DNA sequence: CATCTG
DNA sequence: CAGATG
């Protein structure tokens, strides 16, 4: 990477000002500078040069002067230190624990796991959740172990009502290797954009899968969205295997493989069909495909009803999924 | 964005 | 309801 030291620097401030101190315009403005420098194509060798880019003013070019002269940034040194800063970085690895309620935590003498652990009546559901599981939460899971819960998700699933639709998506679809959670897309026929939202569509899948001993605790539960807790079985006398984060989304049928290949990637391959589609007159989001009039007007979706449909709206050959890298 | 907390 | 969270 031509300026990976600047952007790598940069991008630690901003999650210092977004972490710690909870400065958005900071966090914004380390976060634009680290974006623009990333697109610079030559080895930046000054803060002078780096400042006649956009986003890069007076304090951002001396930090990058201070960096290319001495090699480091005593700023970032004093940052990763600071007791205060490290200890808001940690607990705000919990799931549930945000910038907000890591600053609440630290202020109140709460700097470590065992503190938490033992000041769990100050903590809410969702945070016990995320501190009962810290460590598996922030496992890889092995395509093998994806494998064995799609299997498990896809045939209870089916035994509710095989009308269901159900797609584990992210980067799992793409073929990889390991996944940081689980991502079910689910739809039915009976659920489209315009109809009321029904509450037992979710409900039922997730009840079932409780039933069966696979989904372990909920952290949210609405109409359309779960997040919550899984663990595949295991044999007695053999070791368990950890608890893993899993999110199932209910979506209009009408909208589900707009959906699906949004949610399946990767950013980059999103963002350059999204960038084909606006050329061939097209507007492609997470819900819909419309056609793009050249006043800007976008019309109504179009009907599809597979992810290729998208792909011949753009006369684009169709991708699969683990060809969807870029 | 959808959901939760207090 | 605002603020927070993933
Ligand atoms: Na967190
Ligand atoms: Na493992
Ligand atoms: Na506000």
């Amino acid at each position: 990477t031509l300026n990976g030291g600047i952007t790598d620097m940069l991008t630690e401030l901003a999650n210092f000002e977004k972490n710690v101190s909870q400065a958005i315009h900071k966090y914004n403005a380390y976060r634009k500078a680290a974006s623009v420098i990333a697109k610079y194509p030559h080895k930046i060798k000054s803060g002078a040069e780096a400042k006649k880019l956009p986003g890069v003013g007076t304090k951002i070019a001396e930090k990058i002067d201070e960096f290319l002269a001495t090699g480091k940034l005593r700023k970032l040194e004093k940052i990763r230190q600071d007791d205060t800063s490290s200890s808001i970085n940690l607990l705000t690895r919990v799931s549930g624990i945000g910038p907000s309620a890591a600053r609440k935590f630290v202020d109140e003498g709460i700097k470590t796991l065992e503190d938490l652990r033992k000041n769990e009546d100050k903590l809410n559901h969702h945070q016990r959740i995320g501190l009962k599981y810290f460590g598996d939460f922030e496992k890889r899971i092995p395509r093998e172990e994806m494998l064995q819960m799609q299997d498990i998700v896809l045939n209870e699933v089916k035994k509710v009502d095989s009308e269901y639709i159900a797609t584990v998506c992210g980067s799992f679809r793409r073929g990889a290797e390991s996944s940081g959670d689980m991502d079910v897309l689910l739809t039915h026929p009976s659920f489209t954009s315009e109809s009321t939202k029904q509450p037992k569509l979710l409900h039922q899948v997730v009840e079932q899968l409780q039933k069966v001993h696979f989904i372990t605790d909920t952290l949210s539960k609405g109409k359309t969205k779960f997040m919550g807790v899984c663990q595949l079985p295991s044999k007695n006398d053999e070791k368990e295997y950890p608890h893993r984060r899993i999110d199932i989304r209910l979506i209009p049928k009408d909208q589900y493989y707009c959906g699906m290949l949004y949610f399946t990637g990767s950013d980059i391959f999103n963002k350059n069909m999204r960038a084909h589609a606006l050329e061939k007159g097209f507007t492609i989001n997470e819900y819909t495909i419309r056609p793009l009039g050249v006043t800007g007007v976008a019309g109504e979706p179009l009907p599809v009803d597979s992810e290729k449909d998208i792909f011949d709206y753009i006369q684009w050959k169709y991708r699969e999924p683990k060809d969807r890298s870029e």
